[PDB]
């Protein structure tokens, strides 16, 4: 009998993996509905780490076909369709498909999880795991940062910036923005050269640096890949085991505990199927009900986000084109929308030259939104997906701060460095960086239309989070304790993105991988 049965083998089911199987006592076995990838055949979309846009344009081959959402709340006027969201399917999860950025977020996101009932997950409690899990390249031996873990961070050097960038920067600085050179361990306002993760030009998911060569051999850890968890096996309020499906077999596994790592849309569709979920939701669909828990699949998080391009100018291009580390990330920027003034730092926006498309790019997003969506179950059955609906833009604070980014945008434009330029900026949706959307000087006039484009073409940034959050002991909306246990049953915990209170001010690959040791460790002791 397996001590843990892991499933999903993501960026949170790799580090579980690693930390639980360190324990030669521990049995454990990774489950993964993807494919494997190993040192020997990690496939070449995946592999290049100089273009993680690479998977989004081979279809669904390295992701969950066919997965869609709805993303901005229904609208008088707008009617909203289906969206494909990208969920990695194959080991490493989201950090085998992702753009690399790897960043922390503002200790008040994590001082906010405490005062929501989080307890120890404050920023004390959670920097000794974001120290944990890297190594920084650049100021690994710093305080507020790591020099010995498995997975690397680093920047580009000021020095290369193409002229491009060194232009942008002239204009934020116009506007009062300073260079804050480290975005993970300095929290006021200012731009960067984002922290990422690379091994030299190759990408580096969880999977290579949780799931090495010597950590495969351990005899206590066991790998299934391409194998899908179909229902948690219970006895009484105990999960007791797994139903998998590999290839045509379906297999019975036996669990001391279960640990659901499928990610923020999977795992709360799991535990719902369960009957772990609202009761009123599980009576619906006949069934049972082991525990009534409310907050499942509820509080669903994700980041607002909309494009600006424009075609470049010869100046533009030739500028673009003289940096001296490829095409990594640059730039970054963490500004203030004034909406809420509760709410700083609310803002992330890139500004960037793409000599290949054409095109510039400011793309920025809501890093601390108001919104919040739910998933359902659509049937019982385990192999459909989630009813899905992040409610994009319901509180319209959200609203307010897409259209002060978008009024931040021009003034960086019109600052010397960057008007020179000559760019006609238009809309586009963040994805989809292309023609075909309305001038911003334009779109800005026109209240009305600006709003309609907004809250038809708003997207996300892949940061679905919060639909089995932790919180207090006696809190009925609260999924799973400070240990990611999950209340009103044993033997059954979460430890992915899920789990996350609130989303935090920051992409969520690295608060991933900090809750995950987390947990592992809160498992250990
Ligand atoms: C396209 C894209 C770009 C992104 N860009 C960035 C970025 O640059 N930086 C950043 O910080 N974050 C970014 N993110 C987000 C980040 O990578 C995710 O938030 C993170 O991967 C979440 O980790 P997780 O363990 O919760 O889920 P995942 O990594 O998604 O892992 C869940 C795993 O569970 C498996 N699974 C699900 N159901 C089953 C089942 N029934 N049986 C077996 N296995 C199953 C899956 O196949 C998958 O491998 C991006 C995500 C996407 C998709």
């Amino acid at each position: 009998i397996f001590d843990y049965v892991i499933v999903g083998g993501g960026t949170a089911g790799s580090v579980l993996a690693n930390r639980l199987s360190a324990r030669p006592e521990n049995r454990v076995l990774l489950i993964e509905a993807g494919i494997d990838t190993p040192e020997n055949n990690i496939p070449p979309e995946i592999h290049d780490g100089l273009r993680p846009w690479l998977p989004r344009l081979s279809g669904d081959k390295f992701f969950w076909p066919n997965l869609t959402i709805h993303r901005a709340a229904e609208h008088p006027g707008i009617t909203r369709e289906p969206q494909f969201y990208e969920q990695g399917r194959l080991l490493g999860g989201g950090s085998s498909v992702n753009m690399v950025v790897s960043n922390r977020g503002l200790p008040r996101d994590y001082d906010e999880w405490q005062a929501l009932g989080a307890d120890g997950w404050d920023w004390q409690g959670v920097l000794p795991y974001f120290i944990k899990t890297e190594r920084d390249a650049d100021y690994g031996d710093d305080p507020l940062h790591g020099n010995a873990g498995p997975i690397p961070i680093g920047r580009v050097d000021s020095r290369h910036w193409s002229d491009f960038t060194v232009a942008a920067t002239q204009a934020l600085e116009a506007a009062g923005l300073p260079n804050i050179h480290d975005q993970n361990a300095r929290f006021d306002d200012g731009y960067f050269p984002p922290a990422f993760t690379l091994k030299g030009e190759e990408r580096f998911s969880a999977a290579r640096g949780y799931l090495d060569a010597s950590v495969r051999v351990r005899p206590n850890l066991s790998l299934w890949t391409e194998s899908r968890v179909l229902k948690l096996l219970t006895t009484g309020n105990a999960i007791t085991g797994v139903s998998v499906l590999r290839g045509r077999e379906t297999l019975q596994v036996q669990a001391r505990e279960v640990i659901l790592t499928a990610g923020a849309l999977q795992s709360p569709a799991i535990l719902l199927r369960t009957g772990i979920g609202p009761a009123a939701d599980l009576h619906a669909l006949g069934i049972p009900v082991l525990a009534d828990r409310p907050g499942v699949g509820r509080n669903l998080w994700e980041h607002s986000s909309i494009g600006v391009v424009a075609p470049l100018t010869e100046q533009a291009r030739a500028d673009a084109s003289t940096g001296k580390a490829g095409s990594r990330h640059q730039l970054g920027i963490r500004a203030s929308s004034g909406v809420d003034p509760a709410t700083p730092s609310d803002l992330f926006l890139h500004i960037g030259a793409d000599p290949v498309s054409g095109l510039a790019s400011a793309v920025f997003w809501v890093n601390k939104p108001s919104s919040t969506g739910w998933l359902k179950l659509k049937d019982a059955d385990p192999f459909s997906y989630p009813d899905v609906d992040f409610n994009l833009l319901s509180d319209p604070r959200d609203l307010g701060r897409l259209k002060a980014g978008l009024r931040l945008i021009t003034h960086y434009f019109a600052a010397p460095s960057l008007a020179k330029y000559g760019l006609a900026l238009a809309l586009s949706r963040f994805a989809a960086p292309q023609p075909g959307g309305p001038l911003l000087n334009d779109l800005l006039q026109d209240e009305a239309a600006l709003e309609r484009y907004l809250r038809t073409n708003v997207g996300g940034v892949w940061a679905a989070s919060g639909t089995a959050r932790i919180g207090r002991a006696d809190d009925s909306q609260a999924v799973v304790d400070k240990a990611g246990r999950v209340y009103g049953v044993t033997g059954l915990r979460v430890a992915d993105a899920s789990i996350m209170p609130t989303v935090p001010t920051a992409n969520t690959n690295l608060p991933t991988l900090m809750l995950a040791e987390k947990i592992a460790d809160a498992i250990l002791t």
